[PDB]
């Protein structure tokens, strides 16, 4: 009853002249904030990457690498270029999942917005190419989330693990 509604798009920035053939490969989570995100020291999350692997078609293949239980879990999902360059939706259609790049140099960072409206919930995550990131980009990434506002008990910085996910 408290959670936080989606920002409006028009809040949210794109990345211009995005390069999907420089966005693609291996993304570290070094952090994440939505309005399902709820922080728990005593419960830290484990980092987890991301890989985009670009299709003929111009969608990505995108495979996510958790750790859990001493294994490795692989899911896939979709990502089918939107209405502009840098932005992506899940995947049939019936005449809502966004995604929206907003902002990254390709070879360090990524900020990456997510939407599902309708089960709904609106999330931000900040992508290095290494399981760390330089404090001012992080602190940049507190600011970005709270404007869209997420509090910081909504914000993790999920703990750069070994196991599974340096492939």
């Amino acid at each position: 009853s408290d959670l936080i509604p989606a920002p409006p798009l028009s809040k949210v920035p794109l990345q211009q002249n995005f390069q999907d053939n420089q966005f693609h490969g291996k993304w570290y989570v070094v952090g994440l904030a939505g309005n399902r995100i709820l922080r728990d020291d005593q419960h830290p999350m484990n980092m987890y990457a991301t890989i985009y692997e670009l299709k003929e078609d111009k969608s990505y293949n995108v495979t996510s690498v958790i750790s859990s239980h001493k294994k490795c879990e692989y899911t896939i999902a979709t990502f089918v270029p939107g209405s502009q360059p840098g932005e992506f939706t899940l995947g049939i259609k019936s005449y809502s999942y966004l995604v929206r790049v907003v902002s990254t140099d390709y070879n360090q960072y990524a900020v990456v917005f997510f939407k599902l409206a309708e089960a709904e919930f609106f999330a931000i995550t900040i992508y290095g190419r290494t399981k760390e990131l330089a404090s001012e980009l992080k602190e940049n990434f507190i600011r970005f989330s709270k404007s869209l506002g997420l509090p910081e008990n909504h914000i993790v910085f999920p703990v750069p693990i070994d196991q599974c996910i340096d492939g």
